[PDB]
DNA sequence: GTGGCGTGGGCGGCGTGGGCGT
DNA sequence: CACGCCCACGCCGCCCACGCCA
């Protein structure tokens, strides 16, 4: 488990370099990605896409039992648990 | 099933999510993190505090579609709505 | 009766951190 | 490194419901 967070307060360790680098961003407040629509900055590109579905109403994802729709899969995973 | 189970003695209460169990546990720990800054009373929940604040500012966002009467909360409006269907 | 309101439960919205596949 | 799933946690804020109070 080779990549060590080299900030002092943090012993956190990562299996790959892309992991660490992404992690460092939380000590830096760095948010690359910007919303073409709200001007809000976020730390990652995947989150900015899930984010965008908040304006556009994009909503992949369906509850197999009631076919209610959600913006993300975590949302439907969690939703589906309420039928059982 | 409901995976998250309260581990306390006489409470046999379960929850699909763990954020629900984290909220439910405060009823046992009498904790009350949220505070009205006007009367300084404290609440177990941020949403119950937001409607509590209404009793001070008189905000009443919810209007009966039948009669226009305004309520602090929608369930107050709903309970009220029943009286039009009645006698 | 009608309405004020504390307060728990269900559950969707959504930020955002790790793990990891390609 | 890049993109982009899957997953997990935590808080927010709605609806509802009940129940006690004036
Ligand atoms: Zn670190
Ligand atoms: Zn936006
Ligand atoms: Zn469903
Ligand atoms: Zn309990
Ligand atoms: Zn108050
Ligand atoms: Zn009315």
């Amino acid at each position: 488990r080779p990549y060590a967070c080299p900030v002092e307060s943090c012993d956190r360790r990562f299996s790959r370099s892309d992991e660490l680098t992404r992690h460092i961003r939380i000590h830096t407040g760095q948010k690359p990605f910007q919303c073409r629509i709200c001007m809000r900055n976020f730390s990652r590109s995947d989150h900015l896409t899930t984010h965008i579905r908040t304006h556009t109403g994009e909503k992949p994802f369906a509850c197999d039992i009631c076919g209610r729709k959600f913006a993300r899969s975590d949302e439907r995973k969690r939703h589906t648990k309420i039928h059982l």
